[PDB]
């Protein structure tokens, strides 16, 4: 009721830059080139959020249904500015992306979360808690799959699901 | 029938290393994360292809089916490594992706081709060309899309078709 608050949309192709800027911030997160964030903006954003805050993005998911089982929905990259942790963003960008249109059908969240993202694992454990849905937590990729020189962590997947996401 | 011809596959998730190492050696092309080309490798690999010859990638091509109109493939990257240029290995990837079983009811081919890419400028016209497909050339992403210290140039929207890929 001031202006102030954080409002939250579909990103379109021209975020794809502005995305960018908020994943590179992020230092922590797998960096894509920009104009994978513009092709998400494009293609991709019946299923992606952006949050924003006086301006400034303040926060993005991406996620795209599974092609080969499309009940399943994979969220990709979850990202909230530093300047605005522990504020409720990416858990309302979570919501209100499972309650876009383009998400009805949806029976299973895929996803994979760092060791070192607490708060990831806490979003989606905490997700799943509060609808009362399964939850299980398997081995993903492991660190050994990632480049030689990098000192990439493992991604464990977390599984969501079965529900119904009804529109 | 000497083990020194190039061979196509789908990539896996296991892959994904070498793809973007692939990618990185290219220079020229925009390089996403690591983990963006396992995620091709798993969720999208349907609609992708590996070029390797005697143990090493030397070539890959990404693609995915539209979400909003799944009857438009968009080809998102096409890498050929540099010591294996003007064999034809990315019009042998176009061609076998495209008689891939995931292609099936395809009716147009989007794309976007830097102004630098020439080979991928003959490869998607010649495609369309070849199989006597219309093809239009279209304001794509401009250059002032792109971040503010980079300095990338337009990429133009390619669309072949309409036509119909049948299995
Ligand atoms: C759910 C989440 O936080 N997924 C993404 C992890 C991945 N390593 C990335 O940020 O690309
Ligand atoms: C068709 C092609 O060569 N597309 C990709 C261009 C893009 N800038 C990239 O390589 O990510």
């Amino acid at each position: 009721d001031t202006g102030t608050e954080v409002v939250y949309r579909r990103p379109e192709a021209r975020d794809g830059t502005r995305v960018w800027e908020l994943i590179r911030d992020t230092g922590s997160l797998d960096l894509n080139s920009p104009y994978c964030y513009m092709l998400l903006g494009d293609y991709f954003n019946d299923t992606c959020m952006i949050a924003e805050h006086e301006g400034d993005i303040v926060g993005f998911i991406s996620a795209f249904r599974s092609p080969r089982n499309p009940e399943t929905l994979f969220v990709w990259q979850v990202a909230v500015a530093s300047s605005h942790r522990r504020q409720g963003i990416a858990k309302a960008m979570l919501t209100g992306l499972m309650n876009q249109k383009a998400c009805h059908g949806v029976r299973f969240i895929e996803t994979t979360v760092s060791p070192s993202n607490m708060a990831s694992r806490r979003l989606f454990l905490g997700y799943a808690e509060e609808k009362s849905i399964p939850s299980t937590v398997t081995v993903g990729y492991g660190a050994e799959m990632f480049p030689d020189g990098t000192t990439h962590e493992d991604e464990p997947l977390f599984v969501i699901g079965p529900f119904f996401n009804d529109i």
